[PDB]
């Protein structure tokens, strides 16, 4: 039936309905830190989220998305390998059933407990819909989450999760500041890729931060209490909603740091 992360509709099945699954620039990929090359042509990365307007949080049966108002440039990503301005539309996470797995991208094969994706679209293309029809339509800022100390800026998300336990549920989630989810350093790796979930469109410039943010065991645990299924259907814990590393093929990963 519908794609998912189960044994019969998981990552290894997606190619049947979404051929691009075996394309040339699929994500995520393993980040070989030694093979990644520092790039001088990379302009300073700019993350301007002070005017961010969060609107709501929703369970789409695959993960939960915190959406933002992107009708105006309020939260934009610029600089780095990007040409132009990209507006934040939503962010979500990917996590595992255990602390030892969960991230989509990996660093020297190392898997983190989870991974944060802040999705942005290129303003030159008018809307998100048109942006996903362009090779450079999107820019996703990926941040790894390791288990350790609690991340203050993530608790507001964690505490609202009970109100959107099942697929289809959503709740007002205004005045949330995404800056509270950013690590100290902005050092990153970047490469051309795709969405990590169907339709797996290859319209993404990936920017993955090197420094992980640390979250508490209890914060991650609450992520695992969510449900893939709908309210009246049998319970299936929302865990391991990540796609494994895909072939890098003809691509190079650039580092913004030497
Ligand atoms: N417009 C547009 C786009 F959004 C994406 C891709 S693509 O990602 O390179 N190729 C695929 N086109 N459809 C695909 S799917 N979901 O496998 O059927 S992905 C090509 C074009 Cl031309
Ligand atoms: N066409 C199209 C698209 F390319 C993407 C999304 S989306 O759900 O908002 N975006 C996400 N889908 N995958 C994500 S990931 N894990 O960041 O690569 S972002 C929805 C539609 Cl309808
Ligand atoms: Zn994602």
């Amino acid at each position: 039936h519908h794609w998912g992360y189960g044994k019969h509709n998981g990552p290894e099945h997606w190619h049947k309905d979404f051929p691009i699954a075996k394309g040339e620039r699929q994500s995520p990929v393993d980040i070989d830190t030694h093979t990644a090359k520092y790039d001088p042509s990379l302009k300073p990365l700019s993350v301007s989220y002070d005017q961010a307007t969060s609107l709501r949080i929703l369970n789409n049966g695959h993960a939960f998305n915190v959406e933002f108002d992107d009708s105006q440039d309020k939260a934009v990503l610029k600089g780095g390998p990007l040409d132009g301005t990209y507006r934040l539309i939503q962010f979500h996470f990917h996590w595992g059933s255990l602390d030892g797995q969960g991230s989509e991208h990996t660093v020297d094969k190392k898997k983190y407990a989870a991974e944060l994706h802040l999705v942005h679209w290129n303003t030159k293309y008018g809307d998100f819909g048109k942006a996903v029809q362009q090779p450079d339509g999107l820019a996703v800022l990926g941040i790894f989450l390791k288990v350790g100390s609690a991340k203050p800026g993530l608790q507001k998300v964690v505490d609202v999760l009970d109100s959107i336990k099942t697929k289809g549920k959503s709740a007002d989630f205004t005045n949330f500041d995404p800056r509270g989810l950013l690590p100290e350093s902005l050092d990153y790796w970047t490469y051309p890729g795709s969405l990590t979930t169907p339709p797996l469109l290859e319209c993404v410039t990936w920017i993955v931060l090197k420094e992980p943010i640390s979250v508490s065991s209890e914060q991650v645990l609450k992520f695992r209490k969510l449900n893939f299924n709908g309210e009246g259907e049998p319970e299936e814990l929302m865990v391991d909603n990540w796609r494994p590393a895909q072939p890098l093929k003809n691509r190079q990963i650039k580092a913004s740091f030497k």
